């Protein structure tokens, strides 16, 4: 459980990077 | 600590869904 | 290492907040 709580963060970080990414490029183009 | 954390994690994970959702509606108009 | 992951959640949290807000104005104008 620990360390499964541990990747979950890890993919909620990566997650929230492509959020950041595609928030970022529907601003633009 | 750990069930206040757990909640606090799956909190996250359903705001970041919905941004995910929303982000992608966004998209489409 | 407990700390250590409540830290990250924080910070998690605050690039939620902030991506939040970012597709706010992008929804609305
Ligand atoms: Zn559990
Ligand atoms: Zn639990
Ligand atoms: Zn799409
Ligand atoms: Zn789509
Ligand atoms: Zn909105
Ligand atoms: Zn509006």
């Amino acid at each position: 459980e620990w360390e499964a709580l541990e990747k979950k963060l890890a993919a909620l970080e990566s997650k929230l990077q492509a959020c950041e990414k595609k928030l970022e490029a529907l601003e633009h183009g």
